[PDB]
């Protein structure tokens, strides 16, 4: 699962740890919870 600070893609499919996928410069660029 990606971790904690690593990015994903908010929309896209986030395999998370927690599952939740916050976006931060844009929903093009987020980090997971």
């Amino acid at each position: 699962c990606l971790e904690s600070g690593t990015s994903c893609i908010p929309g896209a499919q986030h395999n998370c740890c927690s599952g939740v996928c916050v976006p931060i410069v844009t929903i093009f660029y987020g980090v997971c919870y």
